[PDB]
């Protein structure tokens, strides 16, 4: 089951600038940074929460690495924004099967990797009344 | 300060509808339901997790009551999905006093009403990188 939510995928054209928006503005700061090169971006995730399923909530900004990926044709096309939200669970495989099952298009047959050696997977936001939907497992298993 | 993500604001066409996705399709129940008339919308809050600051974080579904309306607006404009976020403090008041501060426009001089009593302001989306960030103080003092 979706126990939390795990993070806000949010899009960017500069990651350095928006980050130091987050930090001046808010107070919030880097968690950790990387670059998924199959994915096409370099994210920085800024830990906003824990939750109560042993998890943690956090923004993920996301610059593309390369025009032709999600987030580069996401960005020409709407500008900077909210591209995605991401729902925690201790077990992507199993919720992502089940929501197969009920005809909603899961876009990857096995999950990948995301962020911290997670493993993800994405619902298409046709399907999902316009939100791009990201499964999330953490990589290291957290305790409710 | 800003403690936790406190929701995600997702428009929509018909609420009943999309919380009848949302139900069916990851378990998320109501935890409440009202209509803000000076919002102009009827509203679904989904509770997906506890947080670390004693408070919560929900899934604020939005269907407009007018055309005229910011959702209305934004819906006709952009279709179905992520309208905007929004982070939970135990002064609003003070926070938005201090964003203001930093040349970041903040949308009412004194916070509003929002869902379940609370006291909200929102950031103008173009000083947020073309993030609609709203600041919320619950009306029950939470425990961290
Ligand atoms: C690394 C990981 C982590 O946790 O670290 C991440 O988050 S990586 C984050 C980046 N990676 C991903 O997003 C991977 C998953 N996404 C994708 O595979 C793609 O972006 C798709 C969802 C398949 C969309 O690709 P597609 O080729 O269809 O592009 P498209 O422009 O033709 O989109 C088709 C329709 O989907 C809509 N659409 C596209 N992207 C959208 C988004 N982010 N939110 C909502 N709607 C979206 C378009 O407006 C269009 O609607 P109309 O019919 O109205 O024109
Ligand atoms: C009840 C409470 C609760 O907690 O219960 C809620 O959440 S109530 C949720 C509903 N209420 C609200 O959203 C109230 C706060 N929002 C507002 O006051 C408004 O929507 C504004 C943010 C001032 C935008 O109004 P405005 O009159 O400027 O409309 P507009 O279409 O001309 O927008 C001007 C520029 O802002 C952009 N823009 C508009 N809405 C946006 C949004 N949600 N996210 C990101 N960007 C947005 C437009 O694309 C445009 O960019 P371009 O320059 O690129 O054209
Ligand atoms: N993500
Ligand atoms: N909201």
């Amino acid at each position: 089951s979706l126990t939390r939510i795990d993070h806000i995928g949010i899009a960017c054209h500069d990651l350095d600038a928006t980050v130091e928006f987050y930090r001046a503005t808010y107070g919030f700061e880097v968690f950790h940074t990387e670059v998924n090169e199959e994915q096409g971006v370099r994210e920085a995730m800024l830990k906003i929460n824990d939750t109560s399923d042993g998890g943690a909530s956090y923004l993920q900004l996301l610059e593309p690495t390369r025009e032709d990926s999600a987030v580069g044709k996401w960005l020409a096309k709407n500008g900077e924004g909210v591209h995605h939200i991401a729902f925690g669970t201790a077990d992507v495989d199993a919720d992502a099967a089940d929501i197969r099952d009920k005809g909603v298009r899961v876009l990857y047959d096995e999950p990948r990797r995301g962020s911290m050696g997670s493993r993800i997977t994405f619902l298409h936001p046709k399907d999902c009344h316009g939100v791009l939907t990201e499964l999330v497992t953490s990589a290291a298993v957290e305790s409710p």
